[PDB]
């Protein structure tokens, strides 16, 4: 099945997911001097108030933070979205070392890791539902580069040892997402896909160009957790990001100038 190692990873995905070849598919390259500042662009909302983190899974390719989407309790608006889209879960992509790990880069930048935080168009009633839709999704990238410690990181870097390997879960109620973000809420902005199969193009991506700070040993705690289920050969789970894809014709619109 896939993954990121040699024999299956994102090299690979496109004998089981053709549309890995596809017209708008992500991450891609922000080509900071390319990308047009689009004054009709509005502010950003995020209202992350009244979010309810669940649960935090290990499914063997990242960790998922996951939080109740029963009803609008969590939401992003405003931006270059049309409705409302409710959070369902955020995850990371990391590196084996700090020059790599984040999917998006910036003109060709790697950082440490990059957040994202998966919001589906509540117009479609359900998150299956809504990945088949072109607008189907909103995900905001936010990108980690090491240095000082992100103190509303550490709840998450402090459970993973209960979650090493695949199929494992904790509980993981209360915990507050807000503490994730950068000061700014300048963004880029395109239509793209999601990072891992199935690959489908049902996201609009939103990612900010302020990066937040973690600490090298937060950042290490990620890559203690293995890809592998319990007892079997331990696969650092390392490098779990796919790289930049074709552009094609798509325009990546910034919120700022
Ligand atoms: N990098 S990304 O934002 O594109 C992304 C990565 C992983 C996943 C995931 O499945 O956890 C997700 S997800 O929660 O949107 N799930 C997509 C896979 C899926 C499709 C249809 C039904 C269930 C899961 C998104
Ligand atoms: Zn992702």
């Amino acid at each position: 099945h896939w993954g990121y190692g040699k024999h299956n990873g994102p090299e690979h995905w496109h004998k089981d997911f053709p549309i890995a070849k596809g017209e708008r598919q992500s991450p891609v390259d922000i080509d900071t001097h390319t990308a047009k500042y689009d004054p009709s662009l509005k502010p950003l909302s995020v209202s992350y108030d009244q979010a309810t983190s669940l649960r935090i899974l290990n499914n063997g390719h990242a960790f998922n933070v996951e939080f109740d989407d029963s009803q609008d309790k969590a939401v992003l608006k405003g931006g270059p979205l049309d409705g409302t889209y409710r959070l369902i879960q955020f995850h990371f992509h990391w590196g084996s070392l700090d020059g790599q790990g984040s999917e998006h880069t910036v003109d060709k930048k790697k950082y440490a890791a990059e957040l994202h935080l998966v919001h589906w168009n509540t117009k479609y009633g359900d998150f299956g539902k809504a990945v088949q839709q072109p607008d189907g999704l909103a995900v905001l990238g936010i990108f980690l580069k090491v240095g000082s410690a992100k103190p509303g990181l550490q709840k998450v870097v402090d459970v993973l040892d209960s979650i090493k390997t695949k199929g494992k879960s904790a509980d993981f109620t209360n915990f507050d997402p807000r503490g994730l973000l950068p000061e700014s809420l300048d963004y880029w902005t395109y239509p793209g896909s999601l990072t891992t199969p199935p690959l489908l193009e049902c996201v609009t991506w939103i990612v900010l160009k302020e990066p937040i700070s973690v600490s090298s040993e937060q950042v290490l705690k990620f890559r203690k957790l293995n890809f592998n289920g319990e007892g079997e050969p331990e696969e650092l789970m390392v490098d779990n990001w796919r790289p930049a894809q074709p552009l094609k014709n798509r325009q990546i619109k910034a919120s700022f100038k």
